This record gives structure tokens, sequence and C-alpha cells, in this order.
């Protein structure tokens, strides 16, 4: 239907802008839809976009806004004192500010509908939030309504809520849009999603980004597909992979790389309250952190991740026990059986579970899927699924039987109960994938498992030699392999800190020196090189002039394969903040051929400083621009937990940051 409203090109300069007399007469039922198209690259810290009031003495807590804040948090409030009523339903990290040095025109369409009794939201094509209530306040009877305001909000005479930007184009129904149409509405987005809500993971939430680029010119990006809201393990989480044959601009429906199947892959909204935001699926089996490399000799693909048995986290495993028994200079997959309390069995050859204690086969054995047979016959479970009808979150039996793995909750064989780190890897550039197979042991029988570092494996250019980057305490412990993955070896190099989650990543400045870029405890980023292809580490330094808060944020780095300035160039993507995870940057640094140091010579600013940037991914596509896949809000804040659609795509050439 037509608009009962609309106007546009209105500047807000902390004067609010008078259109009573323009709309209040017009509105009219119990249903609404406002459409806003508006921009703010300079907000104020909390500032109202539209604003109905009663602005009359005395009823200073009657009126409709519809706000945001500098952080990038988008918001509604609907008050009526005289009906006790004082709704806020609001999302943080829902908008866009800034875009290659200009105003980004951001789309906003929020519905009141009486008929559902529900106030949804929406930004540049994403919901940010759908409230029922039990009791509906139309936004036109609010009592005494006297003024409609753009830039601020009419309390007791007076401006509040003052704002900087401009509202481009608004519009008005007295109608409660259908989703359908709420998707037909154009937009001005200067990202792309790739991985989404709804699409084939049934994953709500995702985080930690990769890209890499192929030899074939497909472009590959995995990502943790998070089923429990953004948590990290325990949760239910798998590895979801996409990919791109035309330089990014579309990407192909994802698939699974690594996945469990002890739950189902449900689409949850979980809980933003302050009562519930912690649950956490606790039962469930989980991959976590994964990292990707292309191998030039086989032309293979290969994906690692870190892996959680059900109800295992970095918090609650077991720091003393790698999972594995030595026996001959050969590790062997331990198992514990239902019913003792030690771990009475290993997995040897051919996948026989074998007694340590009676030195006999059993009659089980385990497949190549870990799962578990018995005389050949493969052994189930009943899957879980989650709900939270109860007023809590309840994990329970769904009437599906799925195959008995050794990683399960369920399963009669459990392997111990701490990190690994699996590989698998596709023949076709990222259509399918192989079952994934665990790396051994690399610091001993009783030293748990190394954490991967996400994002990017390091494949030399001038050798066949392959590095993963994975860290533990006291050091970072690069995993080495020189037969496209294989075989692996590792090279220790230690680091001033202990329990950091050094996340890091690798550029080869020249043939066999490698720099790694790594995330501390200190507030600043800190590096690393090898000058014989990863097999011995320097010292570490600091990047001086980027700053990072004192828990840190996973950086990516490429070496770019055009010269800058007429110099060799590395580009790196973090936050740049001593606050928290936000004002996001490319910063493009310029090798000196004599010493190997780099001028941090361009910094790009992807959007607000106050506005967020954590995780990313960035990788030189085969047109030379630059891709960046990220986690646009803070994914530290506590505030903004199981935020949907925020790990979003851009292209950006090198134009732009210098």
């Amino acid at each position: 239907i037509s608009p009962i409203f609309q106007g546009g090109s209105y500047q807000l300069n902390n004067k609010s802008i008078d259109i009573s007399s323009l709309l209040l007469d017009k509105l009219s039922g119990e249903s609404q839809t406002v459409v806003m198209k508006f921009k703010a690259d300079k907000p104020n810290s909390l500032q109202a976009l539209f604003g109905l009031s009663n602005s009359k003495a005395g009823f200073k807590n009657n009126y409709f806004s519809i706000f945001m804040r500098d952080s990038g948090e988008i918001g509604v409030e609907i008050r009526d004192a005289q009906k006790g009523i004082n709704y806020l339903f609001s999302r943080p990290a829902s908008l866009w500010g800034k875009h290659k040095g200009q105003a980004v025109e951001n789309t906003l369409v929020f519905v009141s509908d009486s008929k559902d009794k529900t106030y949804t939201m929406y930004v540049n094509g994403i919901e940010v939030f759908s409230e029922t209530v039990d009791t509906f306040l139309p936004i036109s009877n609010i009592n005494g309504i006297d003024k409609a305001t753009l830039g601020a909000v009419n309390r007791e005479g007076k401006e509040h809520y003052l704002a900087k930007g401009s509202i481009d184009e608004i519009s008005l129904f007295n109608k409660a849009i259908s989703d359908q149409e709420v998707s037909t509405i154009p937009l001005s987005n200067p990202f792309q999603l790739i991985f989404q809500s709804g699409d084939s993971t049934q994953a709500n939430y995702f985080r930690i980004p990769t890209l890499y680029t192929l030899s074939s010119g497909r472009v590959l990006s995995s990502i943790d597909a998070r089923y429990g809201g953004t948590h990290d393990s325990k949760s239910k989480i798998n590895i979801a992979t996409s990919y791109s044959d035309d330089n990014g601009k579309t990407w192909s429906e994802p698939i699974f790389a690594m996945k469990f199947n002890d739950y189902e892959e449900q689409l949850v909204y979980w809980p933003r309250d302050n009562k519930l935001k912690n649950s956490q699926i606790s039962g469930s089996a989980s991959f976590i952190d994964s990292s990707i490399v292309e191998d030039k000799k086989s032309g293979k693909t290969i994906l690692l991740a870190d892996v959680m048995p059900a109800g295992i986290g970095n918090n609650n495993a077991n720091k003393a026990d790698s999972g594995f028994k030595e026996i001959n200079g050969h590790y062997y997959l331990k198992l514990k059986k239902n019913g003792d309390n030690d771990f009475r069995y290993t997995v040897r050859e051919n996948g026989v579970v074998y007694n340590e204690t009676t030195n006999k086969p059993t009659n089980y054995t385990i497949n190549d899927k870990y799962e578990v047979l018995e005389g050949g016959k493969s052994l189930t479970v009943e899957q879980y699924s989650v709900d939270f009808d109860s007023g809590s979150l309840r994990e329970r039996h769904n009437g599906k039987q799925v195959p008995m793995n050794v990683f399960y909750k369920d399963s009669l064989f459990k392997v111990t109960p701490t990190n690994y780190i699996a590989m698998t890897t596709s023949q076709n550039r990222g259509e399918s994938w192989e079952q994934f197979k665990l790396l051994p042991p690399f610091l001993g029988e009783k030293h748990n498992g190394t954490y991967l570092c996400p994002g990017q494996g390091l494949a030399l250019k001038s050798s066949n030699r392959l590095i993963f980057a994975t860290y533990t305490s006291g050091e970072l412990t690069y995993l080495i392999s020189d037969d496209s993955g294989q075989t692996w070896k590792k090279s220790s190099a230690s680091i001033p800190f202990k329990n950091a989650t050094a996340e890091a990543q690798m550029v080869e400045l020249r043939d066999g020196v490698i720099r790694t870029f790594f995330r501390t405890t200190t507030g600043k980023i800190a590096y690393m090189t090898s000058r014989d292809s990863g097999e011995t580490w320097s010292k570490v330094s600091y990047i001086d002039g980027i700053q990072q808060t004192s828990y840190g944020t996973q950086v990516s780095a490429i070496k770019y394969s055009q010269l800058i300035d007429g110099k060799e160039a590395v580009i790196l993507s973090t936050p740049n903040s001593r606050s928290g995870r936000k004002g996001g940057q490319l910063v493009v640094g310029l090798v000196n051929k004599e010493d190997d140091s780099i001028d941090w010579k361009y910094h790009y600013g992807i959007d607000l400083p106050s506005y967020g940037y954590a995780y990313s991914a960035i990788t030189e596509l085969p047109n030379h621009h630059i891709g960046v896949l990220f986690e646009k809000y803070d994914s530290w804040s506590r505030n903004e937990l199981h935020l949907s659609n925020v790990v979003q795509y851009i292209d950006l050439e090198i134009n732009d940051l210098t």
C-alpha cells in the first residue's frame, strides 16, 4: 500500500525537525510501519532518529522513539505512564557508519503489529529483534501525543536525545507490512553475507571467519556454525564452508567440513536477558576454530579445527592428558567404557578396540567416522534437541537414532574429555570434504592438545612445506608438513606469556622468511620471525601504533602480491582499540628489503572507531582486490552475545586503503 506520510533530505544537526503538522493527523489504526533510510557517521552517544511524544508538562514519559547509540545499537522505546507501560527493545551492533570514506545509508524498517502484538525491527535487510508482548501498545495510542519529531524527542517542551546525522527518506504506513513485503524494500548495503541465519547450516549464529584464495581463482571461506548462541565450546558448533567463483560477488550455499550429529542442527533464538544469556548447550560435542590452506603439489585443500568431546570446552578440558597412549613410539586413542572409572581401552590398528588391562582385542571396532561397531554392526544413540519451552534450557532425546560416536555423551566408549585437533581435506576445492582424522599429540602423552590458530595455514611459495600455527601455554607450536598433510612435526617457539590466547597468523616476507603476528596479553600485537622456513624462531617483538585490549583479539595477515609505493606489502586486519573490540582497521605495512623491518604506513578504518570489529579474515582476491569477512560486533562484550548476521563480508581495493 501507499505511505500515509513520506519525506526526505532531512539534515539532523543537533536541532530537531518538527513534522507534527505533516504526520499526526494521518496516523490511524493500531498497526504501523516506519521505513527510514538514514546516515550517521558522527553520531552522538545516544540519539533519537524519530519521535512521537506527549510534549506537555507532566507527561515526560509518554513517547515512542526510534533511537541509536554510537556503539551501533538500534532500538525503540514505547512508553505510556497512564497505562504503566515502558517497553524498551534494542539490539547492539545493528548499524553501519562509513564505508570507503563515505557515510552509509542504513535502511531501517520497524513494524508495529497489533494483530500479533509484536514489534519487529530490521536494519539493512536483517531482523535484529522481534518482541511479542502480552499488552500491546499501539504507537499512536500513547496518551496525549502532540508531537512528531525527527532528530530528537520533545519532552516537556525540550529537545532530548538530539541527533547528528541525516534522514534521506522516511515513510510511514498504517499497516504492519508482511515479512514478504519487507524483503522487497530496496537496500544500499556496503556488505554481503556468506553465512546467515536460515541457511543450510541451520545455525542461528556464526563466529571465527576464515578466507583463502585457491589457485583456480576460487575463494574459500570456513566458519564456526554456532547453534547454542555465540558461546565458545562447550556448545554445539560445526565447521561450515562456502566458496565464491566470481571474486566474492556471490557465494555457494554452505556445506559442512566437520560436523557431529549427537545433537540436532537447530535454528534457535538464544535468550539475551541477564538471567538466561549464559545458558549453554552442555551435552554436545563440537568443533571450534578452523584454519585452511591449499597444497600446491597435491592440489588438495586442507582444513584443521579443534575438536571437543561432549560437554567439553577449553575451561573444563583435561589439561594433563593428551587422550592418547604411547606404546612403542606410536600413539593410540584411549577409550573409557561405561561403568569403568578408568580408561582401559585403546583404538589400535584397523580400528580394533583393545583392552589394555587384559591385553585382548574386544568385539568392538571404531570406523573412520569414529563410530562404534560391535561384531561389525553399527551401534546407535538417540539424538538430543534443545528448547527453552520450560523457562530454562533443556536438552532431551528427540526420538531419532544416529551412529554411536566416541565423541558423544551417550556412547558406550568415550574419548578422554580434552581438546584435540582434527584435519579434513577436499579434492574438489570445497565442493565436498572427507571424514576428519585426529592429528597425533605433539607435546607428549600428558599434555593436552594445542589450540589451532584460526584463519589460514601457510603454504611456502618455493617448497612443498605447509604450516599451521597453534598455541598452548608458554609457546606457539607450529605444525609442519612437507608431504601434503600426511605427516606432521612440531616446531616450538617460546613466548613470554603464560596462559595467552596467542592466536597467530603468518606471512612469507620472502622465500624461507616467515613473520608471524599474534595476539598477546599486553595490549600490543606481537611478532616473531623465522629465516629457515619455520625450523627456528626469533624472540618476540611488538608492533607499535596499533592498540588492542588486555585480553586481545585475533589478527589476520596476508602478503599482498603487488608492490605499493614501490615496496613489498603486508596487510594486517585487527581492531585498533585499548577499550573493546571496535575500531576495525586494515593496516598496510611496507617491507624494508635491508632488514625485513615493516613501516606501517597506511591505516584504513573499516567503520567508526566506536563500531564493533572482532575476529577477521582477509584475503587477496584473484583480481587483486581485498576480501574481508569479519565479526562486526564486540564478540567479547557480555552485552553483545547471541546476535545474528553480524559476521559480514566486504570488498576493498588498495586505493581505498591508501
